């Protein structure tokens, strides 16, 4: 029904409010792209690395990820195009697809710290220091 504005997942994006992060209200059927940091020749900045995960409320609050969690976005090519389209669909086409329900809250965070060495860190990171997290209040407002 509508393509929401894309979310650029990087430390210079102001949509992430201090402390609170980003809060959205997507509706079933909408789509949203999460775009990995990309540096080329007209985009100034240092390589930024992140693993982005869908997690539960508790994990978001504590900025932690369990080793059973699998990234929905693995930003490991700071020099290329890497993005993930979240489709707020009720039914997934496969085992790895996402499914959403109306009037349900979903969270996305990264406990990576932006550096190559902290890509796999499972606690803190930008979730904790820069509020780089997203709350999606599906089917609401
Ligand atoms: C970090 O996130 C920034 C967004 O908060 C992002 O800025 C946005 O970058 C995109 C990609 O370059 C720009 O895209 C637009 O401009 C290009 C060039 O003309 C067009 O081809 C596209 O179609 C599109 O219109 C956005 O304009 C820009 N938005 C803002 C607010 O500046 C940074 O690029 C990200 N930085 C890194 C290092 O990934």
């Amino acid at each position: 029904s509508i393509v929401l504005e894309p979310i650029y997942w990087n430390s210079s994006n102001s949509k992430f409010l201090p402390g609170q992060g980003l809060v959205l209200y997507p509706q079933i059927g909408d789509k949203l792209d999460i775009i990995c940091p990309k540096v080329d020749s007209k985009t100034v900045g240092q390589y930024e690395y992140y693993k982005v995960y869908m997690v539960d409320k508790d994990q978001a609050d504590r900025c932690t990820i369990k080793k059973e969690n699998t990234p929905l976005l693995n930003c490991a090519r700071p020099d290329q195009d890497v993005k993930f389209t979240i489709k707020f669909q009720e039914f997934s086409p496969n085992l790895w697809g996402l499914e959403f329900q109306k009037n349900k809250d979903y969270y996305i965070i990264s406990t990576s710290n932006g550096s190559l060495e902290g890509l796999d860190n499972q606690e803190g990171g930008v979730c904790q220091t820069r509020a780089m997290k997203i709350l999606m209040k599906v089917g609401q407002d």
